[PDB]
């Protein structure tokens, strides 16, 4: 019942595969660029106009995080004609940008010298990623006798995740974005890191995986009244069509699993174990320490919500979801849309659809209006029984400086904003 509404001067110089045809022919994982060392990377920041300066924000400082908050609030807009606007609170931004061992230098900003107004931003965070040759390719490579080349890059790699690329609207379409990407590349290279991973809605050279978005209505009445959803014509036959619509997406009001409770700090080592056990099944996936599990998964009000199944003693299952609220433009009754995004999870004692059913119940009980996700992990497996519908977006996954075969999004275990 959803409302469906839908030459590279810089990227052709970058160490990424340049065509879909190239990517579909890659058989081994490995770097694109020729080997470099840190000393081969320019010491000085990339030149920008004299009215501007590079600035590294201190995220512990109120003024700095507020400055980044305001830039993104007013300028981090994928579509000016959308009826919605994503909102990234300072707490959200600290959670996304300041994981344990984050590198301040990788938060790259441009500001105007005279008044110190922040005009552009791009952010990298460390992540440890398994990104060696997909298991099927390695298998096929072994049958041809090339197993050790296929396995050469199997060790998890300490790399960079790039997000929150943003140019102030006054500075748009002036090639500042390539400069931001070059400066981040420079700074990351100077840390002896040579690959990055990143996601985008736009199609760039060249994704290794792409996945459709899916939505699960939690407050159908509100979703229709803001035109996120429509009430289709067959409902225009029934007696109280809106009552019929609310009945169709009705959930139980209390979760089905006993032992389900909010995650607490003492759960961290066990959640790490069952998560890692699950994520290692996928060709591309992160490796998390206890500190990273704690930072990314411990409940964080207004940002991250995480529950465990602990039916006496042992943590056997868990799920998590994070919040991004959308401003609703021009609606008399509603100003905000509260969206729950499926995060990490692991099921070992109950079917996956049963665990995610409880996610929906908990998310609904916490006032969320819609539950969103991309078809990574095993998310595709419960779409139909839990009444998710596909949206119009696609999340495209890219590597920088990494030759990588084309894979399915169900082969990807890295949750990325
Ligand atoms: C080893 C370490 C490596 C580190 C770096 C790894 C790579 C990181 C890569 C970045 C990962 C980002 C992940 C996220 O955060 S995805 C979210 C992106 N941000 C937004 O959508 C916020 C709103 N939009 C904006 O702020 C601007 O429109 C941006 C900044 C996006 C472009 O600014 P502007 O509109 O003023 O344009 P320009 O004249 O300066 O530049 C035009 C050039 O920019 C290319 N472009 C456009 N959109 C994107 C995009 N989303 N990723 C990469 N490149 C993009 C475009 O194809 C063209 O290149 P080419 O077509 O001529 O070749
Ligand atoms: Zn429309």
């Amino acid at each position: 019942a959803h409302h469906h509404h839908h030459a590279h001067a810089f990227w052709s110089t970058q160490p990424v595969p340049q065509t879909e045809d190239e990517t579909e022919k890659i058989v081994f994982a490995g770097p694109m660029d020729e080997p470099k060392t840190v000393a081969d990377i320019p010491e000085e920041p990339y030149p920008i106009a004299s009215t501007f300066e590079w600035w590294t924000p201190n995220m512990e400082a109120a003024d700095d995080i507020h400055a980044i908050y305001e830039l993104l609030r007013d300028n981090y807009v994928e579509d000016d004609d959308s009826m919605f606007r994503f909102n990234y609170s300072e707490e959200f931004l600290q959670w996304a940008l300041c994981p344990p061992n984050y590198i301040p230098d990788w938060h790259v900003a441009v500001r105007r010298k005279a008044d110190k107004k922040l005009l552009a931003f791009i952010a990298g965070v460390p992540v440890t990623l398994r990104m060696g040759t997909p298991k099927y390719m390695k298998v096929k490579a072994q049958e041809k006798g090339e197993g050790e080349e296929a396995a050469k890059y199997d060790e998890p790699r300490h790399i960079c995740e790039i997000n929150f690329l943003c140019v102030h609207k006054q500075l748009r379409e002036k090639r500042l974005a390539p400069i931001l990407i070059k400066e981040a590349t420079r700074r990351v290279n100077r840390t002896n890191v040579w690959q990055a991973v990143y996601t985008a809605g736009v199609l760039l050279p060249t994704p290794y995986a792409s996945g459709q978005y899916f939505h699960r209505s939690l407050n159908p009445e509100k979703l229709v009244e803001i035109r996120f959803s429509g009430i289709p014509a067959q409902y225009q036959k029934f007696q109280n069509p809106m009552a019929m619509l609310k009945r169709n997406y009705q959930l139980p009001s209390a979760p089905k699993n006993s032992g389900l409770r909010e995650m607490k700090p003492s759960d961290v080592p066990q959640v790490r174990r069952i998560l890692m056990n699950y994520l290692d099944s996928f060709d591309v996936g992160p490796v998390f320490s206890d500190a990273e599990i704690s930072h990314y998964l411990l409940p964080r009000d207004g940002v991250v919500f995480t529950y465990v199944v602990e039916n006496v003693k042992k943590v056997t299952d868990f799920f998590s979801f994070y919040r991004i609220p959308s401003t609703v433009i021009g609606n008399s009754n509603y100003n905000l849309l509260n969206a729950a995004y499926v995060h990490y999870y692991a099921a070992t004692s109950i079917p996956l659809h049963q665990l995610i059913l409880d996610l929906l119940i908990v998310a609904h009980s916490r006032g969320f209006d819609v539950c969103n996700m991309v078809e990574i992990l095993d998310n595709r497996s419960f779409v139909e029984q839990l009444k998710f519908g596909p949206g119009d977006g696609h999340l495209r996954y890219y590597f920088y400086n990494w030759a990588y075969p084309k894979i399915k999004p169900s082969q990807v275990a890295l949750v990325m904003l």
